[PDB]
């Protein structure tokens, strides 16, 4: 499985 290509942008919400 692999789930890490959304957040990937998502966690952009904090720096930039």
């Amino acid at each position: 499985e692999k789930f890490r290509r959304y957040l990937s942008v998502f966690f952009r919400k904090h720096i930039t």
